[PDB]
């Protein structure tokens, strides 16, 4: 299984065809589906404006894409049960729209003659995969498959860490979270989520994240042992992830340092500092997740002690490495 | 005393600040329906937390089909074609048109269809009588049903090429505006309509965009009739703009000369202010003028026979502009 | 009533201590500001403020002084605290804005200088340390110098103080998501010996120290030691807010807490309270020190095993100098 | 000559060496003067919130920094006069700091052992070179020079390309220009300028440039005939400069835009582009100015015209680019 299909070209879509491509995957991506013309598609995938010229030639046609001298048919289905996947024989889609984020809803691109969907995103009680947390547990009749949220990548690595060492009782995570597209330019109205409708890019704004929440998709031990959410703010991309934990075991911080670094040791996935490294310094990042002991912390008084533990991620770039690793592996079973 | 009946279409940053303006200023006219595509708790929690003005100064509240206002109810519908909304339950008879989506005589026509008596475009809406006001309000009457008051640019561009024209003659000229990012960009770097541009990180970067401010003056100036070009800078500021201008006049000036004809237009002229302090964007955000002509920026490059004229104004593209908005509607209501 | 001011630092905090003392027509007068600058330029930015907008009342200036709702005001320029001539037009009380004289040693200047009292609009060591209405009653007529700590500890304070009364706080980590500030960088350079600091701040998420949580025994004493926590310097310009993950010292909800709060903030002007979705940019102008917001209190537990996540709201400039000024007025009647 | 000195390390200073790595530049950075630590330099070497990562490593002793392997020596003396420039025998200083903007004030470098030094700013009267405009002014008798400044280098070939192809008679020039350590980042004094003290990632902010007024240095037939000034804007890096124009006869805006194509052709200094971009898509441009087709207009009303052409530049590593030309240049001499 080789030929994929993006649904959503977005900045999650876009970046996956450029990791693709980065990597020399031998994946081809046949087909891409959004709601606009090439023309528009082709500008935006040629100038971006978090990570610069894309390193390839990009051309277009009235229906496709010229990317590095290749052909990728596009589409303009608002409905996915209505994209036309078997046109050019895509296999695999990766679902980045946001408007498909379940078994009930991604289903519509079987129907429309895909074979398996690999969800940018949270999409409820599915097989969920961060890579190199849980990826063992891809099966070969797996075909709906999440890969979670950004902030689920982040936090997973070092939970995992932490837990496996120390065990983790309970604990509580805000991230500290660049604004994305589901926010809001001027105030206006964004659905529901009021917050969500109020300027990102002039605010502090909380928002709900379920990557706590739902953990125990990605590491069962963990499951309602977790809760958190987000403060999005004036960043472009890059985010950091704050865990405070009630282990298992009374540690020093050089100790917790210690197991997160062996952690990280030969991970692709994982990465660790301890340098004094800003947000900006974590944009462009080829890990899911970057481990910060600079910032660790533990607060004890007496038989009490708590442990702040805190990493970085690219929610854009840093994620979509995650995404195309699991992705390479999903389309082998 | 005219207590006129007015309904706003699109509840955004434009139809919220109008129903602001009005409560301050203490108008006669009475806001009594809006239409947006929203619940009433959605429009009550952006009319009370403002990301730019703050605090509203008066209380707010919903129910299922209202909002209610200082204790004053207003009418709540969510009808995404006009010619739906029911104007005459409440008695609109003005409609203050603020969606982007009616910019012309014939889109409007479906307030009008609906019941509603007149509408004012709060944008430019092609050949119909645009309004600037304190430039051409005079040009109004009892027989205009659909009127423009133009863009925030245009407010701005027209009381500083009026005054210079007035007092030396426009030859030909033309302007950029480097102009706060609004609703009509992208957050994040995607599709937005047909404009390239249009699609890129708004907060994130210096982006053309075009605006028809200049090429347009002449519904408000006729005597500028194509004599103006430009366009805008739009800049990660979330209000506040500022228009250059430059000219080639009628006769050779100096900039002390300039400044003092701009002083003189702007004397008693609550809607076009003057400036010689060295004022910054954020100076001008809550704005009551729709323009603020900036002294400490002119500038007069001159060559044997040949001068150009540089000539700078500021703007509140959001409030500053609604408060000529309000100035043209207090007008157009009463005719 | 001492009513006497002078203002060391116009900065940030310096104008709107003004600004603030004319908004509440307090009996306070300003007669005399230092700082490191002509009246010209002083005059300039108390007129023009990116965060807060045009100054309500007039403002002009002479080539020693500012002209301040008709009011004259003495403009000196020393560097060294002991060289301001404090006693040409009075100066009782030193409201030290600088940044520079955090601690009594330094502060003391003043006092040689002719002031009588100074209040420090920052931590400064471990002199006597005030949180409006958290601690307020520990001040009295032989304290000389005085801290207001930082903002942090005015937002984290009040919270900790009504959580700690109501079911006990064992121990504690704060994180304050924090407006950018005039100790960060505008690019990227060298910023004294802290790295982080020296980066881009309006470009950045950055970790920075912050002592609130460390020193927060200063202002509730059974709290010494208990706390611990940092900084998240982000790109907004005022507005901030602090998040506390406690262990209480009692199983509760999330309404308890929100109700204990909502009591502790009942008829307290320095302490507010808040169920609404709000964002930063709606507390810029707050007149409080601290917004406990409801909407973001967190209740983790597992058996026994309870983690307690509580939020408070607060512009770190505005709402801070509404504490400052409030410990100044009662500071200059004892 | 090949051994240069950097005196300020700071946002030009970094990139010079950054930039000089990249071309594998002959030239040898052999000393650093600031006013920090070997550690705090490396630190900012390392990671930049504008270009990312360094290309090449970097650690520090006490004295020095190491970079890709190479010792260079760092001082922190405040008055160039007592930098000890021959103990490593620096030749040519590259004076970034903002300070020694003059002739007079640069022959302390001279004075302290340097033979030559390039300033990174316009410094009075004196040659003053924009690569690929006039660098052809300078010969071997040339001790201190300056490459004058970004927007000067931006100007520069866009009024020589009209000014050779069709005569300007007078002009005024706008940068809408990113914001530079010179502003301020919350409101408070910054010298004698009002403007310059107000926060600059939160406001337009008019400002002066003297590349229109000194632009006669530069192209000796255009001096006293252009003026201007900027707007600061909030973006990191990242410029771009109108200039209106009354030429020397009627054009077409499809003649002007073949004119400065033309004058693009194999010139490594000054790009072309008919993309619809954007101020972030400049950003590690390589050229010192970029003319953009798509923003030319002509507004003609009889015998008067109007010409207002455009042209993007990276005021940060655009700008470097042109600087390591000429000092190249300047090192053969
Ligand atoms: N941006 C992040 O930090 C981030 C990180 C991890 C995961 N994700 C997830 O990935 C998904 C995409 O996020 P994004 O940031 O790329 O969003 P985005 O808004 O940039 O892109 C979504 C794309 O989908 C297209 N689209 C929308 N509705 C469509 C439909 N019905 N059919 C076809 N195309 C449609 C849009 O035109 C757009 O190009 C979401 O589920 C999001 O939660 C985002
Ligand atoms: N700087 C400014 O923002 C500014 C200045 C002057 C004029 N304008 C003009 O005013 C208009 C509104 O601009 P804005 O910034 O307030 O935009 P906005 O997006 O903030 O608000 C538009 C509002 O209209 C609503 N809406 C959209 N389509 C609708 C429909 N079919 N029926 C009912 N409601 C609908 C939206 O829900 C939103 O509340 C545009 O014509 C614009 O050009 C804007
Ligand atoms: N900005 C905040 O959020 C905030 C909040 C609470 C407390 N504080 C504290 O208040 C103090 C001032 O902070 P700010 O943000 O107003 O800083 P700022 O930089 O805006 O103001 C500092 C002022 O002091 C002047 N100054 C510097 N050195 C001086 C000297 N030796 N003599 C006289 N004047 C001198 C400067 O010129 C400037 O006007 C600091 O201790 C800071 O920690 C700041
Ligand atoms: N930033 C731009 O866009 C740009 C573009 C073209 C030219 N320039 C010019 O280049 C020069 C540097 O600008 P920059 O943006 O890198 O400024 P910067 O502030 O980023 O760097 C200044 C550096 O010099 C150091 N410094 C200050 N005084 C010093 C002294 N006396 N001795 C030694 N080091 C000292 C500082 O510590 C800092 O590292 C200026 O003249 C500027 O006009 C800047
Ligand atoms: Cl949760
Ligand atoms: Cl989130
Ligand atoms: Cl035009
Ligand atoms: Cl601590
Ligand atoms: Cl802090
Ligand atoms: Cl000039």
């Amino acid at each position: 299984m080789s030929k994929v299909g993006i649904n959503g070209f977005g900045r999650i879509g876009r970046l996956v065809l450029r990791r693709l491509l980065e990597v020399k995957s031998n994946i081809d991506v046949v087909a891409i589906n959004d709601l606009t013309s090439p023309k528009i598609l082709a500008y935006l995938l040629k100038h971006d404006s978090n990570y610069g010229p894309f390193p390839w030639s990009v051309d277009f046609t009235e229906d496709s894409l010229i990317v590095d001298g290749k052909s990728i048919a596009v589409y303009a289905e608002k409905e996915a049960k209505n994209i036309p996947w078997k046109a050019k024989g895509a296999e695999i889609i990766v679902e980045c729209t946001g408007f498909y984020t379940s078994a009930e809803k991604s289903q519509a691109h079987l129907d429309a003659g895909a074979k398996k969907v690999l969800i940018s995103a949270p999409a409820g009680e599915m097989k969920t995969i961060v890579y190199n947390v849980n990826d063992d547990t891809l099966d070969g009749n797996d075909t709906i498959v999440s890969v979670a949220s950004s902030t689920t990548n982040c936090l997973a690595p070092m939970a995992k860490a932490l837990h496996d060492s120390f065990g983790i009782e309970v604990g509580t995570m805000t991230t500290i979270h660049a604004y994305t597209g589901t926010q809001s330019l001027v105030d206006g109205p964004r659905g529901k989520d009021l917050r969500a409708s109020r300027a990102a890019a002039e605010n502090i704004i909380p928002h709900t994240t379920g990557a706590a929440k739902a953990i125990g998709l990605v590491i069962p031990e963990l499951s309602g042992k977790l809760k958190g959410h987000a403060q999005r703010v004036p960043v472009k991309t890059g985010s950091v992830t704050e865990l405070v934990s009630i282990l298992g075991k009374k540690v020093t911080a050089e100790e917790v340092n210690n197991a997160l670094k062996q952690a990280t040791t030969n991970n692709e996935s994982f990465g660790y500092t301890d340098e004094e490294i800003v947000s900006s310094d974590i944009i462009g990042s080829h890990f899911g997740s970057v481990f910060d002991a600079t910032q660790t912390e533990i607060t004890a008084v007496g038989d009490l002690q708590l442990v702040k533990t805190v990493a970085w991620y690219d929610n854009e770039y840093g994620f979509v490495t995650q995404l195309i690793r699991t992705l390479e592996k999903f389309a082998k079973l």
